[PDB]
């Protein structure tokens, strides 16, 4: 059996950038799914941590909490920075998407039909730094910290990704950003894995809004 | 080093990453912005993400609370002994700064109406801790390990924060109150605790706790 099991809802979400990263690296997983019948059963939901998914499994360590997932899969594989200069400046950005992905997350499922014209109009505000940082690192032509992906980029990457389908041509704006969105989803093995069923045939979100 | 904390003044999200300073005996300069100095827009204009806390270690400079908080956890090695365990931190405070944003909203955007169900909600909100330290040996030493990492600077502010907010909330749970009593007594944290550099701060920036 895989050593990696990540347990979740039917949908990309919050675990969108893990699996890219794992696919990317040549990791092998397993998906452990959770329907909302059975999560309304309350059982499970009772025995996680936080009441929440993503649960993760690696061998008998069980984690929650999807930057953990991340930050856990960037220490085990090499994907934070070089040093610990670089990895902060990981962290720094990797907080940063996910203080994005939180207002994203509130649009689609809290606020969407009243929210979208106004979160599109701030979203070239939003998405502005990550170009600012991309244009202060070898001009745009590598990763968004130093030399070496790292678990910040396949954040990153979704966030891009599930921006782009949310407001078409959002990244017009930014082309090194435009530039490192197809650079990366390039990459060999994430290439394959965005095309294959596992991640095709799966929502973005889990209330058929994107 | 060099250490320089950049922020409004107010506790609110440094006051995590100045008890480990003063926990860790270490020293920095607090450069407190005014509301003239923000409104002004210079200063935002330039933070990364145009928020504070901004922090400068020597030349280099960060944005984002708990990017100081693993910074510095990682720099001074409070981040657990080994890999299993710095995932089990990243754990613990990737839920504090669930409850925080939480608190967070409550404060600043809907206090006198949200009060009342946050309180509510809030046992059920405490009680992965308390679970957490009963499964650390026996929650007498810290929320991961045998040792102090950025996590539990964290979690001790949000624990001191929702005493403020409502009294007795750690009544029922025996592992965190000991645990805030045992951490708070820390020599050099005690001290900053009681000093008026920490009690003179506002909790948060609207005048609401
Ligand atoms: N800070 C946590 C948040 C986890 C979370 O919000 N999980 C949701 C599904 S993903 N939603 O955008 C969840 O488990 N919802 C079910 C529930 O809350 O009962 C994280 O894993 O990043
Ligand atoms: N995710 C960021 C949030 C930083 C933040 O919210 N900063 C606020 C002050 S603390 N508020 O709860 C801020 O800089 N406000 C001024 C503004 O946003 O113009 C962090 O440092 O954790
Ligand atoms: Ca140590």
């Amino acid at each position: 059996m895989p050593p990696y099991t990540v347990v979740y809802f039917p949908v990309r979400g919050r675990c969108a950038a893990l699996r890219m990263l794992l696919a990317d690296q040549g990791q092998s997983w397993k998906e452990e799914v959770v329907t909302v019948e059975t999560w309304q059963e309350g059982s499970l939901k009772a025995s996680c941590l936080y009441g929440q998914l993503p649960k993760f499994q690696d061998g008998d360590l069980t984690l929650y909490q999807s930057n953990t997932i991340l930050r856990h899969l960037g220490r085990t594989l090499g994907l934070y920075g070089k040093d610990q200069q670089e990895a902060a400046l990981v962290d720094m950005v990797n907080d940063g998407v996910e203080d994005l992905r939180c207002k994203y997350i509130s649009l689609i499922y809290t606020n969407y039909e009243a929210g979208k014209d106004d979160y599109v109009k701030a979203l070239p505000g939003q998405l502005k730094p990550f170009e600012t940082l991309l244009s202060q690192n070898q001009g745009g032509k590598t990763f968004i910290v130093g030399d070496q992906i790292s678990f910040a980029d396949y954040n990153l990457l979704d966030l891009l990704l599930i921006h782009e389908v949310l407001a078409p041509g959002c990244l017009d704006a930014f082309p090194l950003l435009s530039a490192y969105v197809g650079r990366l989803s390039a990459r060999p093995k994430l290439k394959a894995f965005l095309a294959s069923p596992e991640y095709v045939n799966l929502p973005i979100n889990g209330n058929g809004k994107q």
